[PDB]
């Protein structure tokens, strides 16, 4: 993998993407998020996944900011927002965060999404809960359904029963699997130096504070195997998802992807959903920002006439 030659040139570092962000209390802890304040009649809602942070759009966002106002947390626990109170990390530990933070930002009445892998996983949640809130979701490499087969997966099966053993740990706070072995390997590109330590640095130590990124894939919603609760959350929000035939989506199929071509056919059973397609892996705001971003704007322009 080689650098793109242009990248240095528009690089932004992580100390540039944190110095505009801001922070808000949130309960018991805070969140740091970017914000683009301008247009605010609409709001989109960017959401990373797991091993990420806000940083993660950083040249996704700059398209859609001119139309619509762009609000991007870094998860609990992640970038650099604060600690869960009690150091859990589950999908609804995230999303009391995630809402209580919601109430603080001065939304519209309809909002958009944008979530990437467990990030989609909220949005889709958040949907389900508040389903008159919702203008429209785009989705990537998304939790879109429970998994009933392997089958179309990549040969991740190991990794993950792996993961949900004791050995998650060792792999995670230990050795930092998602920092330093997944997250380069589902970017196509070689990252710069510095933004590949802006994905370290909050996970730089070793040790419980990597708990998230062990956290996130333990909530995998296997019916033979997985955690109840979360099959339970993702069948209710697929059934509504399924059902909300004038919610306009979009999707952003991954080439090859890691696990696009698993969800596709997932993604297709979301009725008034438009799908477009950009060259990369999991991490595909690494390899397509231009594109996606490209995409999402004229997305998010129809959806507003």
């Amino acid at each position: 993998k080689v650098y793109d030659p242009e990248q240095r040139k528009r690089m932004i570092t992580g100390p540039q993407w944190w110095a505009r962000c801001k922070q808000m209390n949130v309960l018991d802890s805070f969140i740091n998020y970017y914000d683009s304040e301008k247009h605010a009649e609409n709001a989109v809602i960017f959401l990373h996944g797991n091993a990420t942070s806000s940083y993660l759009w950083r040249h996704v966002v700059p398209h859609i900011e001119p139309v619509a106002r762009c609000i991007i947390p870094d998860l609990i626990g992640m970038g650099k927002s604060g600690k869960s109170g009690n150091g859990s990390y589950r999908l609804l530990d995230h999303y009391k965060y995630l809402t209580a933070w919601f109430e603080l930002l001065n939304l519209p009445k309809k909002i958009i999404f944008v979530g990437h892998d467990w990030g989609a996983a909220l949005a889709f949640h958040y949907a389900y809960e508040h389903q008159d809130r919702i203008k429209a979701i785009v989705h990537m490499e998304s939790v879109v359904d429970v998994i009933e087969s392997w089958d179309e997966w990549p040969d991740i099966e190991e990794d993950i029963a792996l993961i949900k053993s004791e050995e998650g740990e060792k792999m995670v706070l230990e050795n930092n699997f998602f920092v330093e072995t997944v997250l380069p390997s589902k970017i196509m590109r070689k990252l710069e130096p510095e933004e590949f330590a802006a994905y370290l640095e909050p996970f730089k130590e070793k040790g419980e504070v990597r708990r998230p990124t062990l956290s996130w894939p333990r909530e995998i919603p296997l019916v033979k195997g997985g955690k109840p609760d979360v099959v339970q959350i993702v069948r209710n929000y697929n059934a509504y998802l399924r059902a909300s035939d004038d919610l306009p989506k979009l999707f952003i199929e991954s080439d090859p992807g890691f696990f696009s071509n698993a969800i596709v056919e997932g993604a297709k059973k979301f009725p008034n959903t438009e799908f477009v397609k950009v060259k990369g892996l999991h991490f595909l705001q690494e390899d397509a920002p231009d594109e996606m971003g490209k995409y999402i704007k004229s997305f998010v322009e129809r959806v507003l006439k």
